[PDB]
Protein backbone atom coordinates (compact mmCIF):
# COMPACT_ATOMS: atom_id res chain seq x y z
CA UNK A 1 0.00 0.00 0.00
CA UNK A 2 1.18 3.29 -1.30
CA UNK A 3 1.23 6.01 1.33
CA UNK A 4 2.80 9.02 -0.64
CA UNK A 5 1.67 9.08 -3.89
CA UNK A 6 -2.03 10.97 -4.41
CA UNK A 7 -3.95 8.08 -6.51
CA UNK A 8 -6.13 11.22 -7.56
CA UNK A 9 -3.26 12.52 -9.93
CA UNK A 10 -2.17 9.10 -10.50
CA UNK A 11 -5.87 7.81 -12.18
CA UNK A 12 -9.09 8.61 -13.58
CA UNK A 13 -11.90 7.93 -12.40
CA UNK A 14 -14.91 6.85 -13.93
CA UNK A 15 -18.28 5.42 -14.36
CA UNK A 16 -19.19 3.08 -11.33
CA UNK A 17 -18.95 -0.58 -12.70
CA UNK A 18 -19.78 -2.62 -9.81
CA UNK A 19 -20.01 -3.09 -5.59
CA UNK A 20 -18.04 -5.31 -4.66
CA UNK A 21 -16.88 -6.57 -1.08
CA UNK A 22 -16.67 -3.51 1.14
CA UNK A 23 -17.37 -1.15 -1.31
CA UNK A 24 -18.09 0.29 -4.62
CA UNK A 25 -15.48 -0.35 -7.82
CA UNK A 26 -15.52 1.96 -10.99
CA UNK A 27 -13.55 2.13 -14.67
CA UNK A 28 -10.62 4.33 -13.98
CA UNK A 29 -7.73 5.54 -16.18
CA UNK A 30 -4.14 5.17 -15.61
CA UNK A 31 -2.84 8.40 -16.46
CA UNK A 32 0.77 7.75 -17.63
CA UNK A 33 -0.26 4.84 -19.92
CA UNK A 34 -3.73 5.46 -20.18
CA UNK A 35 -5.18 1.97 -19.84
CA UNK A 36 -8.08 1.21 -18.28
CA UNK A 37 -8.78 -0.16 -15.03
CA UNK A 38 -10.98 -1.17 -12.13
CA UNK A 39 -10.75 0.96 -9.11
CA UNK A 40 -12.30 -0.07 -5.64
CA UNK A 41 -12.73 2.86 -2.99
CA UNK A 42 -13.11 2.16 0.34
CA UNK A 43 -13.55 4.03 3.26
CA UNK A 44 -11.59 2.43 6.42
CA UNK A 45 -13.73 4.50 8.79
CA UNK A 46 -16.90 3.00 7.64
CA UNK A 47 -15.34 -0.19 7.18
CA UNK A 48 -13.50 -0.76 10.66
CA UNK A 49 -14.20 -4.04 11.35
CA UNK A 50 -13.60 -5.92 7.79
CA UNK A 51 -9.66 -3.86 7.60
CA UNK A 52 -7.81 -7.57 8.25
CA UNK A 53 -9.88 -9.25 5.44
CA UNK A 54 -9.11 -6.39 2.98
CA UNK A 55 -5.34 -6.44 3.85
CA UNK A 56 -5.72 -10.81 3.59
CA UNK A 57 -7.36 -10.48 -0.54
CA UNK A 58 -4.85 -8.05 -1.10
CA UNK A 59 -2.13 -10.14 0.07
CA UNK A 60 -3.66 -12.85 -1.54
CA UNK A 61 -4.05 -11.34 -5.00
CA UNK A 62 -0.64 -10.13 -4.69
CA UNK A 63 1.06 -13.64 -5.30
CA UNK A 64 -0.95 -14.54 -7.97
CA UNK A 65 0.46 -14.37 -11.44
CA UNK A 66 -1.34 -16.27 -13.86
CA UNK A 67 -3.47 -15.86 -16.80
CA UNK A 68 -6.79 -16.99 -14.93
CA UNK A 69 -6.66 -14.61 -12.22
CA UNK A 70 -7.74 -10.87 -12.34
CA UNK A 71 -4.61 -9.21 -11.74
CA UNK A 72 -3.64 -6.70 -8.87
CA UNK A 73 -1.70 -3.59 -9.66
CA UNK A 74 -1.22 -1.56 -6.18
CA UNK A 75 -3.43 0.34 -3.64
CA UNK A 76 -3.15 3.99 -1.96
CA UNK A 77 -4.47 5.52 0.98
CA UNK A 78 -5.59 8.90 0.66
CA UNK A 79 -6.78 10.55 3.69
CA UNK A 80 -9.60 7.36 4.69
CA UNK A 81 -10.14 6.14 1.55
CA UNK A 82 -8.21 3.10 -0.22
CA UNK A 83 -7.95 3.09 -3.63
CA UNK A 84 -7.51 -0.50 -4.90
CA UNK A 85 -6.12 -0.80 -8.52
CA UNK A 86 -7.41 -3.83 -10.69
CA UNK A 87 -7.26 -5.38 -14.14
CA UNK A 88 -10.32 -4.21 -16.51
CA UNK A 89 -12.26 -6.86 -17.81
CA UNK A 90 -14.03 -4.91 -20.74
CA UNK A 91 -16.01 -8.42 -21.72
CA UNK A 92 -17.92 -7.90 -17.77
CA UNK A 93 -18.66 -10.67 -15.56
CA UNK A 94 -20.34 -14.33 -16.53
CA UNK A 95 -23.13 -13.49 -14.45
CA UNK A 96 -23.78 -10.33 -16.88
CA UNK A 97 -23.40 -12.12 -19.92
CA UNK A 98 -26.44 -14.79 -18.97
CA UNK A 99 -28.36 -11.56 -19.15
CA UNK A 100 -29.72 -12.17 -23.29
CA UNK A 101 -30.35 -15.58 -22.58
CA UNK A 102 -29.19 -19.32 -22.42
CA UNK A 103 -25.68 -20.23 -22.83
CA UNK A 104 -24.94 -23.18 -25.02
CA UNK A 105 -23.26 -26.23 -24.24
CA UNK A 106 -19.70 -25.03 -26.05
CA UNK A 107 -19.97 -21.58 -24.16
CA UNK A 108 -20.50 -22.98 -21.00
CA UNK A 109 -18.02 -26.00 -21.25
CA UNK A 110 -15.57 -23.17 -22.64
CA UNK A 111 -16.38 -21.05 -19.45
CA UNK A 112 -15.77 -23.89 -16.84
CA UNK A 113 -12.55 -25.01 -18.71
CA UNK A 114 -11.01 -21.74 -18.19
CA UNK A 115 -12.20 -21.44 -14.77
CA UNK A 116 -10.56 -24.82 -14.09
CA UNK A 117 -7.42 -23.77 -15.17
CA UNK A 118 -7.60 -20.71 -12.93
CA UNK A 119 -8.43 -23.31 -9.83
CA UNK A 120 -5.99 -25.47 -11.33
CA UNK A 121 -3.12 -22.49 -11.09
CA UNK A 122 -4.57 -21.65 -7.56
CA UNK A 123 -4.73 -25.11 -5.72
CA UNK A 124 -1.17 -25.98 -7.39
CA UNK A 125 -0.18 -22.82 -4.91
CA UNK A 126 -1.87 -24.37 -2.13
CA UNK A 127 -4.38 -21.32 -2.02
CA UNK A 128 -8.21 -21.39 -1.89
CA UNK A 129 -10.55 -19.18 -4.05
CA UNK A 130 -13.56 -19.53 -1.55
CA UNK A 131 -16.11 -17.82 -3.89
CA UNK A 132 -16.71 -19.41 -6.77
CA UNK A 133 -19.57 -18.29 -8.77
CA UNK A 134 -20.08 -16.27 -12.12
CA UNK A 135 -20.59 -13.16 -10.37
CA UNK A 136 -16.81 -13.45 -9.47
CA UNK A 137 -15.70 -14.99 -12.77
CA UNK A 138 -14.75 -12.41 -15.10
CA UNK A 139 -13.99 -11.80 -19.22
CA UNK A 140 -11.84 -9.28 -20.93
CA UNK A 141 -13.21 -8.05 -24.45
CA UNK A 142 -11.21 -10.55 -25.76
CA UNK A 143 -12.93 -13.52 -24.14
CA UNK A 144 -10.38 -14.07 -21.81
CA UNK A 145 -11.93 -16.07 -18.52
CA UNK A 146 -10.34 -15.17 -15.39
CA UNK A 147 -11.17 -15.11 -11.52
CA UNK A 148 -11.94 -12.00 -9.15
CA UNK A 149 -13.18 -11.65 -6.05
CA UNK A 150 -11.53 -14.45 -3.36
CA UNK A 151 -13.85 -15.40 -0.25
CA UNK A 152 -12.61 -14.43 2.85
CA UNK A 153 -10.75 -17.31 4.84
CA UNK A 154 -25.09 -15.85 0.61
CA UNK A 155 -24.79 -19.51 1.05
CA UNK A 156 -25.96 -20.64 -2.74
CA UNK A 157 -22.45 -21.57 -3.50
CA UNK A 158 -20.90 -22.98 -0.44
CA UNK A 159 -20.51 -26.23 0.15
CA UNK A 160 -22.22 -28.46 2.91
CA UNK A 161 -18.22 -28.64 5.07
CA UNK A 162 -18.04 -25.28 4.64
CA UNK A 163 -21.11 -24.37 5.87
CA UNK A 164 -20.65 -26.97 8.59
CA UNK A 165 -17.37 -25.20 9.92
CA UNK A 166 -15.66 -27.78 10.05
CA UNK A 167 -11.75 -27.94 8.32
CA UNK A 168 -12.25 -27.67 4.30
CA UNK A 169 -9.58 -27.66 1.64
CA UNK A 170 -9.44 -26.89 -2.32
CA UNK A 171 -12.37 -29.16 -2.94
CA UNK A 172 -14.96 -26.76 -1.57
CA UNK A 173 -13.86 -24.77 -4.89
CA UNK A 174 -14.43 -28.22 -6.65
CA UNK A 175 -18.10 -27.67 -5.23
CA UNK A 176 -18.65 -24.08 -5.90
CA UNK A 177 -17.52 -24.66 -9.50
CA UNK A 178 -20.75 -27.43 -9.42
CA UNK A 179 -23.14 -25.14 -8.28
CA UNK A 180 -21.81 -22.41 -10.92
CA UNK A 181 -22.03 -24.84 -13.79
CA UNK A 182 -25.48 -25.32 -12.48
CA UNK A 183 -25.67 -21.37 -12.31
CA UNK A 184 -24.24 -21.05 -16.24
CA UNK A 185 -26.71 -24.01 -17.44
CA UNK A 186 -30.07 -22.57 -15.85
CA UNK A 187 -29.23 -18.99 -14.74
CA UNK A 188 -29.33 -19.29 -11.23
CA UNK A 189 -28.10 -21.75 -8.50
CA UNK A 190 -29.98 -24.30 -6.79
CA UNK A 191 -32.61 -23.01 -4.02
CA UNK A 192 -32.09 -19.32 -5.76
CA UNK A 193 -36.24 -19.00 -4.76
CA UNK A 194 -35.79 -19.29 -0.90
CA UNK A 195 -34.31 -17.54 1.89
CA UNK A 196 -30.38 -17.76 2.74
CA UNK A 197 -31.56 -18.98 5.75
CA UNK A 198 -33.28 -21.93 4.58
CA UNK A 199 -30.82 -22.67 2.14
CA UNK A 200 -28.08 -22.10 5.01
CA UNK A 201 -29.74 -25.99 6.63
CA UNK A 202 -31.08 -27.16 3.34
CA UNK A 203 -27.56 -27.55 1.95
CA UNK A 204 -26.02 -30.13 4.74
CA UNK A 205 -29.43 -32.02 5.37
CA UNK A 206 -30.32 -32.78 1.27
CA UNK A 207 -28.54 -34.98 -1.02
CA UNK A 208 -26.51 -32.99 -3.83
CA UNK A 209 -28.26 -30.64 -6.26
CA UNK A 210 -28.30 -32.21 -9.82
CA UNK A 211 -28.90 -30.20 -12.89
CA UNK A 212 -32.57 -30.70 -14.45
CA UNK A 213 -33.26 -30.03 -18.11
CA UNK A 214 -32.76 -30.80 -21.43
CA UNK A 215 -28.99 -30.74 -20.73
CA UNK A 216 -26.46 -33.35 -22.49
CA UNK A 217 -25.56 -36.40 -20.30
CA UNK A 218 -21.88 -35.59 -20.31
CA UNK A 219 -22.90 -31.60 -18.28
CA UNK A 220 -25.17 -33.50 -15.78
CA UNK A 221 -22.60 -35.92 -15.12
CA UNK A 222 -19.52 -33.33 -14.76
CA UNK A 223 -22.30 -31.58 -12.32
CA UNK A 224 -22.61 -34.76 -10.35
CA UNK A 225 -18.89 -35.25 -10.33
CA UNK A 226 -18.30 -31.79 -8.47
CA UNK A 227 -21.58 -31.83 -6.42
CA UNK A 228 -20.62 -34.60 -4.14
CA UNK A 229 -21.26 -34.31 -0.82
CA UNK A 230 -17.82 -36.15 0.08
CA UNK A 231 -15.56 -34.02 -0.58
CA UNK A 232 -12.79 -36.90 -1.14
CA UNK A 233 -15.25 -38.00 -3.93
CA UNK A 234 -15.07 -34.77 -5.94
CA UNK A 235 -12.38 -34.68 -8.51
CA UNK A 236 -9.58 -32.49 -8.66
CA UNK A 237 -9.03 -29.37 -10.93
CA UNK A 238 -6.56 -31.06 -12.96
CA UNK A 239 -8.64 -33.99 -13.85
CA UNK A 240 -11.99 -32.19 -14.45
CA UNK A 241 -9.98 -30.69 -17.44
CA UNK A 242 -10.08 -34.17 -18.75
CA UNK A 243 -13.44 -34.41 -18.39
CA UNK A 244 -15.54 -35.67 -21.56
CA UNK A 245 -18.21 -32.60 -20.78
CA UNK A 246 -14.95 -30.40 -21.39
CA UNK A 247 -13.11 -32.15 -24.03
CA UNK A 248 -15.94 -32.39 -26.37
CA UNK A 249 -17.82 -29.07 -25.92
CA UNK A 250 -14.87 -26.30 -25.08
CA UNK A 251 -13.64 -24.11 -28.12
CA UNK A 252 -11.21 -20.85 -28.33
CA UNK A 253 -11.98 -18.58 -25.82
CA UNK A 254 -11.88 -15.94 -28.68
CA UNK A 255 -15.74 -17.33 -29.60
CA UNK A 256 -16.75 -16.01 -26.31
CA UNK A 257 -16.80 -12.50 -27.72
CA UNK A 258 -19.97 -13.43 -29.82
CA UNK A 259 -21.13 -13.72 -26.31
CA UNK A 260 -19.84 -10.50 -25.13
CA UNK A 261 -21.48 -8.71 -27.90
CA UNK A 262 -24.77 -10.40 -27.79
CA UNK A 263 -24.69 -8.35 -24.36
CA UNK A 264 -23.97 -5.23 -25.78
CA UNK A 265 -26.36 -5.83 -28.24
CA UNK A 266 -29.11 -6.29 -25.71
CA UNK A 267 -29.02 -3.17 -24.26
C1 LIG B 1 -16.66 -5.02 -15.43
N1 LIG B 1 -15.23 -5.25 -15.43
C2 LIG B 1 -14.51 -5.39 -14.32
N2 LIG B 1 -13.19 -5.58 -14.47
C3 LIG B 1 -12.48 -5.74 -13.35
C4 LIG B 1 -13.05 -5.72 -12.08
C5 LIG B 1 -12.37 -5.91 -10.83
C6 LIG B 1 -13.02 -5.87 -9.65
C7 LIG B 1 -12.31 -6.06 -8.35
C8 LIG B 1 -11.86 -7.31 -7.95
C9 LIG B 1 -11.23 -7.45 -6.74
F1 LIG B 1 -10.78 -8.68 -6.39
C10 LIG B 1 -11.02 -6.39 -5.86
C11 LIG B 1 -10.39 -6.51 -4.52
C12 LIG B 1 -9.07 -6.91 -4.36
C13 LIG B 1 -8.54 -6.98 -3.09
C14 LIG B 1 -9.34 -6.65 -2.00
C15 LIG B 1 -10.66 -6.26 -2.23
C16 LIG B 1 -11.56 -5.87 -1.09
N3 LIG B 1 -11.18 -6.19 -3.47
C17 LIG B 1 -11.48 -5.14 -6.28
C18 LIG B 1 -12.10 -5.01 -7.49
F2 LIG B 1 -12.52 -3.78 -7.87
C19 LIG B 1 -14.45 -5.58 -9.61
O1 LIG B 1 -15.09 -5.43 -8.58
N4 LIG B 1 -15.10 -5.43 -10.83
C20 LIG B 1 -16.54 -5.17 -10.77
C21 LIG B 1 -17.37 -6.44 -10.88
C22 LIG B 1 -17.23 -7.32 -9.64
C23 LIG B 1 -17.85 -8.69 -9.83
N5 LIG B 1 -17.77 -9.48 -8.59
C24 LIG B 1 -14.44 -5.49 -12.05
N6 LIG B 1 -15.18 -5.33 -13.15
Amino acid sequence: TNLKADPEELFTKLEKIGKGSFGEVFKGIDNRTQKVVAIKIIDLEEAEDEIEDIQQEITVLSQCDSPYVTKYYGSYLKDTKLWIIMEYLGGGSALDLLEPGPLDETQIATILREILKGLDYLHSEKKIHRDIKAANVLLSEHGEVKLADFGVATPFWMAPEVIKQSAYDSKADIWSLGITAIELARGEPPHSELHPMKVLFLIPKNNPPTLEGNYSKPLKEFVEACLNKEPSFRPTAKELLKHKFILRNAKKTSYLTELIDAHHHHH
